[PDB]
């Protein structure tokens, strides 16, 4: 599991459950090619997006579908989605966790890059 | 104005208005002495807590009364308050802005320290 | 000034100075059209991106060039940029402040939306 | 495990390893009584602080020793420590996670309260 996403909800104080997450890779022509997607679990986590063989160096975009998340809870949100854009570099550690903390008018994101 | 506090509300997307703030300073006996207090304005800013003369070197605690803020909006939040504890002025007088971003179960704070 | 951007540096405890910002607007063909750009001042603020007349209703992307900021300070950061994507002015004209707090492997953003 | 603490480092993009964490309970006389303590693991987590029997309703303070953490990495920090103060309420969920994201001049904290 070289890429994991974990999402928390700062309003309810809970994992962000059943959030859609789409991952894209940047292609030669500067367009975003679908790469992986899924919905966060009851623990706010999304595992099994990719394999070591498929996850090569390059620029990736993780789009978190926050607007749908907030509307399903009856909450008025600001953002269309949260976007996390980063380069995967085989220099330094092998396992990427993208963590995000959601509020209706804010979000925070960090990277936990290990082993 | 060497100590200021700015607070934003991450649910409404707005300044956090009427947030009470209490500042304490660690005394010679290692207790927290009340130093200054105030509330955020319509802009989410709190000016005039202290003076350059009174804001001497020490360890300060800025307590932002987040529970009282959320309860006044009819929300039951997680935290009692947000605490920001730091040593001030140890390399000479500085101007400190303590900024905070509030949600019911979460907050962020940062410090902006400038040399006038 | 209906769209402003403020950026702080969580490592230095200081405004984030000379941060490039590019704003895009989604066009009729669903592509991102360049809308406006600028850089943060010595205060970490970017004023004068747009006008009330030009800042019409639409979906906007504010791209904060965090990688370029960190690399200019000699640091190799994680993210390419921070993106803030939102619908603006759908209930009439508003004033938007996009605030961001940067670290090498992390950022926070918030929006402050006011009705003049 | 009714109380867990998990700490991340926003400068290195890693768990915050070997951070000292002290938990206090507020006593009748408004003083802070030591309750539990430990050091975060290689995953940035601190498990086994308390038991269901010991963790009663009341006001708790979690002090994270950030200043020592940053100085051991050779980084100049702002805060003396990070402090998270909250009421434990048997109304609503049973398991508390205090999560924190550390920078030299900032920190973020959230609560994940589940089951
Ligand atoms: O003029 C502005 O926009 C200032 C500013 C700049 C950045 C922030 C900010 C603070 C936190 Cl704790 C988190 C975030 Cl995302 C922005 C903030 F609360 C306030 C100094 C108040
Ligand atoms: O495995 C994960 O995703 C966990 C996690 C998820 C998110 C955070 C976190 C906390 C804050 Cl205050 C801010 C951000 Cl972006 C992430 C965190 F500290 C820890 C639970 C450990």
């Amino acid at each position: 599991c070289p890429l994991m996403v974990k999402v928390l909800d700062a309003v309810r104080g809970s994992p962000a459950i059943n959030v859609a997450v789409h991952v894209f890779r940047k292609a030669a022509d500067d367009t975003w090619e679908p790469f992986a997607s899924g919905k966060t679990s009851e623990s706010g986590e999304l595992h099994g997006l990719t394999t070591e063989e498929e996850f090569v160096e390059g620029i990736y975009k993780v789009e978190i579908d926050t607007k749908s998340y907030w509307k399903a809870l009856g909450i008025s949100p600001f953002h269309e989605h949260a976007e996390v854009v980063f380069t995967a570099n085989d220099s330094g550690p092998r396992r990427y966790t993208i963590a995000a903390l959601l509020s209706p008018y804010s979000y925070s994101t960090t990277a936990v890059v290990t082993n």
